[PDB]
């Protein structure tokens, strides 16, 4: 809508990194956390249009993060990253905010894919014609 930021939880670099890069490739805004209480602050402070939380980053989660910031706003977009079946979180995550979740074994294109269909800035989705 306005500032349509999208937070990306990651301790490795990298990750942060690749959604930053392809959210941003498709004509997004991006950040990234090293734990979850980073995008926290961030939510609070930017208040982005759509949050990332891997819950599979190398140590911790931004379980209660997004809880916090359910707190903030009760749903900023949040979109929770496990082992793809893992999930452990999961369910007080997304009902914690997050409109999703996601895995940390995603596809890059899926991730923009699945972003764009939920926080709809620029990349459109058919889903009015229905013919593609």
């Amino acid at each position: 809508m306005m500032n349509e930021k999208i937070l990306i939880v990651d301790d490795q670099y990298g990750i942060r990194i690749l959604l930053n890069e392809v959210f941003n490739k498709e004509g997004y805004q991006t950040f990234q956390a090293a734990n979850g209480l980073q995008a926290l602050d961030i939510v609070t402070k930017e208040r982005p249009d759509l949050v990332l939380l891997d819950m599979k980053i190398p140590g911790m989660d931004g379980i209660e993060i997004a809880k916090r910031m359910k707190v903030i706003d009760e749903n900023i977009r949040v979109i929770i990253m496990t082992a793809y079946g893992e999930l452990d979180m999961i369910q007080e995550s997304k009902e914690l905010g997050a409109l999703t979740h996601f895995a940390k074994p995603f596809d890059i294109d899926e991730i923009r894919d699945a972003v764009k269909k939920y926080l709809p800035l620029k990349s459109n989705l058919e889903h009015h014609h229905h013919h593609h």
